[PDB]
């Protein structure tokens, strides 16, 4: 069976976007340094935009943008900034607009999460969450956002959350939380910044190869009906695509970026797939 | 005509709808429980023989609502000062809570901040104020009450009320929309992780309830986009939550339930504008 | 204590009447599929409560034989109507009668249904088009009809529809159903704000599994209330929200499932059997 | 710049082909009302990229017209097949024909639709039926019997279907259709758990209104505009192309931010200007 999955959804995981059509836009990208922020920065630069890259670990953003810039040929700006504190986005934002300009793609990537009983969670640890997910989100969407609508720009929004942003989940609970608060910004400035030119997307991703929790990456393909975790180069050509002028209608979506797994966990007979067919047969005679 | 219809069938019952003393020897927590929506849901609750305890900044409020609701229905009411954003404010609220009344039976995270404002003008600090009120206090309130009944090997009702953007989103409220979205998940959340504590987590999405205003005429308006034709009301909105913090609900879990009057419908539909058509206009369309 | 004992203290089925004695006097209700299940449960106690009950389906034998125990139970007589939802024909002559033998409904429960659990693979056109006639013409042509008389009659009523959890996340294996259960919802929302300016007010209950091979036990472990629902339970819900307690709920949809759909939606509650000792070994990787 | 310069500037529709050229090469797509506006147009750039398109409605006229226009326009030979997708025969006849002149579909899409914009009171109940068996039990009928099929040949395909963005909400007014498309919502959520080891997957756009008086509707859009066929062509691509191989039981909505603006309680603020918002605040 995993014959039919393998051959009929192959990963493509190359450009999926005219050459050059991200030429003379800047993109900003919390978390652009590692894992799903860095692919997406990876993809848009080689498309041709001016990237800038901000996160804690300088060390890591500046030898990722000199990676990235090295090999596209196009300058990536890396940026200090914890998302959390108002003044290090205030000062980001300002950097950002000497090095590249206003931005034309803004793309909340940013996260921390933990896998825990909410029981074992200090009040710290649950804000902790909350303060980079949904306020460093907000944070940076609010100074963006301001100064875009004084010098009279647009932008396109995305911000990454999570397939149970939108279900709620045990054990990761301050990160859905917070993750479903994203989301609801989203859809709220989706609606009101539309008038500034501003809209604003979201991608809610399933497991990516980076999931999070060798025989556990198995476990968790079984709940997935395209049969495999998803890639980065994936994942990323949709954030393009949404951050790109071919989606200039697209305002308030939410995608699921999940092979399926959602669907599959959240439908109550889905369970019933390990029904082999000698034992159909015998169902349907009663 | 429409008013009249409205009125005759949508008409309020303001009254107790469970059973006298359905909840005697129950202990009910309400944060907000000193004004508007909370000290509703308090009067009720100990209408019908609750013990309730009663939280918010507020201290003064808070003891003249006790105290009127204690001398109305003979059951004690409890005040307790607590600023939900702040963890350890919770953590001895909680504490006195358990000590003069007892571990909850029904815990209802109901304070709430609010700006209505284009997003623009927010400085981060007031978008912070709401986040911290709203789901943090939550957050702390429920984290806190859930340790100490895992502890004591003891559930309970949860029950938070949101709004009907929370699940839509709104421009001009988007701190609010975020926080409630973010509250909305955590009992979802809960309701699924704690399940197996006896514990259980349910939402009220309310549209407009009774109670700027000056000329009336924006109620007039507000009125407009809502099917019921009326404002809701506090007891009603009372009687829901009585019911979804009661043992006859014992199998509610994880549930969402708009009390609105049809507006997050009527507002939400694509052509529900085309409710200003005329009977002439629509036999002039239907002929085309 | 155990999970099984907490569950069993903090959720016990209280199985008796919620609203007070006679608070449907002078309320004529109309129950499709009220002989047998929920239908009658829910028939049951709206007539215990006071209301002049009309209940319909296909079995008039079974039908009969439900209305003369429910009357002799409660004393209030429960009217009998042979009609197949199916058929608009036989929903015009049913509607008629119903306002013949009892008056204009102000109670109408949209309940008749049918179902297969099946692969999609081993349905048949017409086998497919069975449910969706069921399901959601037969909901659609007695709520076409019944509202239809009531603008006529210059009166107003509360709709219910009972759909199930698998209509908002769809599901394996129950395909139809969950196509034409979804549908009815839909309908429903529809009609909440279209009909309001005629005093009609429509609302969803999602029921999981409720109580009537092994299976039975398999499900529970998917529910975080840790037992199925009763039909006593369910029919309060329902009651409730056709009372005028409820004037004000228009377009709400209620889970009733212990808990079961936020449990098998959310990414991480796979993780709920991980034990107290086996957490603080996880924590210790992080 | 006022609203709509701004609009009009970062909305701006980019008309042309997003996918490189030749990319759905050796790929077959069945596209359902394929003859006319938004299926016509899917069809148009599933040629243009490549594909062996085959187009199904009632109107064999139009069906022609349309599928030989295509084809000397791309160069690519698209087929017409005459089918009332409500009849299972017809639909078993046609997966026949498809399967005969251009193989086993790579694409399937459910485009077809019908609906009256008609308070619900004055439908018959013929009427409700008509939009149910065209929308929901047509749209099952085509995957039904395109699905067993690729079981059989063991082969598989990316499915979408075009609804609404009032079939999650509902809506007054188009009762039939948005319970209807609001099924087959549904029924994709649902095949794409339960298909998922026969290689198939299912994805689902809802358009709001698109440029195919009513132009008051614009100031309910965020985007300041409608949309046009070429950009829902695009998306619709995108999600049946092998880009989007892990996209599976997703909903995207394609609507200007219509659906968002007009479900915010508060969104009526939205013509209070600079100017009055500095009194409210005292
Ligand atoms: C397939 C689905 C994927 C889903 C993924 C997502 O949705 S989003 C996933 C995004 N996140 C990530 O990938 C990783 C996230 N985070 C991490 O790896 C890291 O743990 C972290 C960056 C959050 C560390 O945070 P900080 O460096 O700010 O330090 P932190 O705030 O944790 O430390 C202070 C408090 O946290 C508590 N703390 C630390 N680790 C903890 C843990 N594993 N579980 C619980 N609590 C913890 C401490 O007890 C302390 O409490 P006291 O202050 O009371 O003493
Ligand atoms: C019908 C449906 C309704 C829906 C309702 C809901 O969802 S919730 C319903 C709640 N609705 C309400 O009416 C709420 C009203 N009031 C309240 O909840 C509370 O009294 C309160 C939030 C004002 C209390 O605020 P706190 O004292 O906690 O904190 P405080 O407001 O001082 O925080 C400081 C920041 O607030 C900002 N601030 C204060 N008023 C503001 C205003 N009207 N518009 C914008 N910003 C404001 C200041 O600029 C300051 O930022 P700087 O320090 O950077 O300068
Ligand atoms: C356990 C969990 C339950 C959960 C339930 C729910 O959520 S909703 C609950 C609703 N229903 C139920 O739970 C249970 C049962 N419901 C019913 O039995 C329904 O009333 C019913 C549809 C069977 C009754 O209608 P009919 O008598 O018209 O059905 P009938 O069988 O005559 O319809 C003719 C077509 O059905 C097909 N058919 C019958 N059984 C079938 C099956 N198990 N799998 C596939 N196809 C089947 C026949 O092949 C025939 O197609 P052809 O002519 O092409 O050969
Ligand atoms: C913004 C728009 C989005 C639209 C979304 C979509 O998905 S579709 C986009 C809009 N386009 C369409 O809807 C196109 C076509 N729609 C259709 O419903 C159909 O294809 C069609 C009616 C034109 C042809 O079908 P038929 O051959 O069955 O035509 P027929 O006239 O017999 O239709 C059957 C029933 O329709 C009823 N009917 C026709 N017009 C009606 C109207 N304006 N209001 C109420 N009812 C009407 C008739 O009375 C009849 O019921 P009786 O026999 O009882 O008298
Ligand atoms: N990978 C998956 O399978 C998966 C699944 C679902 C959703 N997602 C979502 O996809 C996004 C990226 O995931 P990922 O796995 O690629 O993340 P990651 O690489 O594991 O790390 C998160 C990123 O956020 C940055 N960050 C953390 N705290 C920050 C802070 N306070 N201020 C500024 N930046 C901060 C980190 O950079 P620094 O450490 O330098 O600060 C890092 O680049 C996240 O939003 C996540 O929720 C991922
Ligand atoms: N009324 C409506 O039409 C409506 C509509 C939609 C949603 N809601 C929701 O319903 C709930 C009640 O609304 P309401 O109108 O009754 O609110 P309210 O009376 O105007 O006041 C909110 C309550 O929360 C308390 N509170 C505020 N900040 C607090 C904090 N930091 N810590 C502890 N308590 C705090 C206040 O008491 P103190 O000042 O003493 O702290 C007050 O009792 C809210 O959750 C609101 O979001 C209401
Ligand atoms: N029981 C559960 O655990 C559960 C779970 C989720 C949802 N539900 C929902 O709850 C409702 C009641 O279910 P139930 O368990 O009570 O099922 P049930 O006991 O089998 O009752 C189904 C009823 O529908 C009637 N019916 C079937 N086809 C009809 C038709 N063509 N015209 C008129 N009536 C028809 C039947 O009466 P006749 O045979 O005489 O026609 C029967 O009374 C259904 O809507 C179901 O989808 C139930
Ligand atoms: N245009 C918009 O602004 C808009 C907005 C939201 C959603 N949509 C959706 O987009 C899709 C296409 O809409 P459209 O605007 O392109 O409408 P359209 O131009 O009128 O196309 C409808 C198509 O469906 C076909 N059709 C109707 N009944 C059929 C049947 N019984 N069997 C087979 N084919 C049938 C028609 O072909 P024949 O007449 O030859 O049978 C026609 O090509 C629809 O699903 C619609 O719901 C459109």
């Amino acid at each position: 069976t995993e014959a039919l999955q393998s051959k009929f959804f192959s990963p493509l995981q190359k450009a999926m976007l005219p050459p050059n059509s991200f030429q003379g836009k800047v993109a900003f990208i919390t978390g652009g340094g590692t894992g799903l922020g860095k692919g997406m920065t990876t993809l848009l630069s080689s498309l041709g935009a001016q990237c800038v890259i901000a996160s804690r670990k300088m060390d890591v953003l500046k030898a990722t943008a000199e990676q990235i810039s090295s090999q596209t040929g196009n300058k990536v700006h890396a940026i200090q900034c914890d998302v959390r504190d108002p003044d290090m986005v205030q000062n980001t934002v300002s950097e950002l607009i000497k090095v590249a300009g206003h931005p034309n793609i803004v793309i909340n990537n940013a996260a921390g999460n933990f896998i825990s009983p909410t029981e074992r969670l200090s009040p710290n640890a649950w804000k902790t969450i909350t303060d980079i997910v949904l306020n460093g989100t907000a944070f940076v969407t609010l100074e963006i956002g301001k100064q875009l609508i004084k010098a009279q720009k647009g932008a396109a929004f995305l911000s990454i959350t999570t397939i149970y942003a939108e279900t709620g989940s045990g054990f990761v609970v301050p990160s859905a939380s917070a993750k479903a608060g994203v989301e609801a910004m989203s859809k709220s400035l989706a609606a009101e910044w539309g008038k500034y030119g501003m809209r604003f997307n979201v991608i809610q991703p399933g497991p990516i190869k980076t999931g999070a929790f060798g025989t556990f990456e198995k476990e968790m393909i079984g709940r997935i009906p395209c049969g495999r975790l998803g890639t980065v180069e994936e994942l990323a050509n949709l954030a393009a695509f949404l951050c790109s002028d071919y989606a200039s209608w697209i305002n308030g979506a939410v995608i699921k970026f999940d092979g399926g797994e959602e669907v599959l966990i959240s439908g109550e007979f889905n369970d019933l797939r390990k029904v082999t067919k000698e034992q159909w047969d015998t169902i349907e005679e009663l």
